[PDB]
């Protein structure tokens, strides 16, 4: 007896928007609602298998409403099965950290922790256990509010059976296992992504190696903005005892309080156009 999940699939029709420019295959574009008098402006993303599993994903992806993960809009069943959602302008916070690394400041890297943590708190609201939380997978729709997305393998809570193996519960890496608590610890292997501006982690170690380090003790080293307040956070997220690290709920408290003086937690040096509407508002 789980509740009935009536959320609502939008197909839409493919008169009703224009592709615009490649962006990877993701499109952005622009979508009319049917005689509505709005442009939304949207990214849209395009066998049998393969079908099965974009499906999977609009599935997911229409059963959430939560400020900081991304909402399907629709899809389209063409010659092709596309997903439409909404935009997100500035793209992937991997990327976006990388590209502006001289430039953001300690209030922005605990401002995302805050958020991220909000949407995963979200989703194991939803009983919802994402498996791929990174920083490649949140997307920025302005520099002050940023979104998960990417449920390509988001399950509905333990689980079974390529995976992102770097950051991955030792559990999960050992039995197939996983937890919204092992989605804390991919959250702490995230954070560590924000404060080191983009750095891979356990650069240069193959995959294979990853379990043996893990269980010898090892971990993700102290990024240097890092006092050991931030720090500890992360090697909390990083217990061997799945049930010893942190709860999300506990980890928007924790760096609330740390955004509200970012300099004391974080040490960095030197701190056609008519009609649009955000998808956020087109409710
Ligand atoms: F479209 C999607 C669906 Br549907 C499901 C899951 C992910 C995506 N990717 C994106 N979503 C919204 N804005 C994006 C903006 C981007 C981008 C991807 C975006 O790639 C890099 C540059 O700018």
């Amino acid at each position: 007896g789980e509740a009935p999940n009536q959320a609502l699939l939008r197909i839409l029709k493919e008169t009703e928007f224009k592709k615009i420019k490649v962006l990877g295959t993701v499109y952005k574009g622009l979508w009319i609602p049917e005689g509505e008098k709005v442009k939304i402006p949207v990214a849209i993303k395009e066998s049998p298998k393969a079908n099965k599993e974009i499906l999977d994903e609009a599935y997911v992806m229409a059963s959430v409403d939560n400020p900081h993960v991304c909402r399907l809009l629709g899809i389209c069943l063409t010659s092709t099965v596309q997903l439409i959602t909404q935009l997100m302008p500035f793209g992937c916070l991997l990327d976006y950290v990388r590209e502006h690394k001289d430039n953001i400041g300690s209030q922005y890297l605990l401002n995302w922790c805050v958020q991220i943590a909000k949407g995963m708190n979200y989703l194991e609201d939803r009983r919802l256990v994402h498996r791929d939380l990174a920083a490649r997978n949140v997307l920025v729709k302005t520099p002050q509010h940023v979104k998960i997305t990417d449920f390509g393998l988001a399950k509905l809570l333990e689980e079974k059976e390529k995976v992102p193996i770097k950051w991955m519960a030792l559990e999960s890496i050992l039995h197939r296992i996983y937890t919204h608590q092992s989605d804390v610890w991919s959250y702490g292997v995230t954070v560590w992504e924000l404060m080191t501006f983009g750095s891979k982690p356990y650069d240069g170690i193959p995959a294979s190696e990853i379990s043996s380090i893990l269980e010898k003790g090892e971990r993700l080293p102290q990024p240097p903005i890092c006092t050991i307040d931030v720090y500890m956070i992360m090697v909390k997220c990083w217990m061997i005892d799945a049930d010893s690290r942190p709860k999300f709920r506990e980890l928007i408290i924790e760096f609330s309080k740390m955004a509200r003086d970012p300099q004391r937690y974080l040490v960095i040096q030197g701190d056609d156009m008519d009609d649009v509407v955000d998808a956020d508002e087109y409710l």
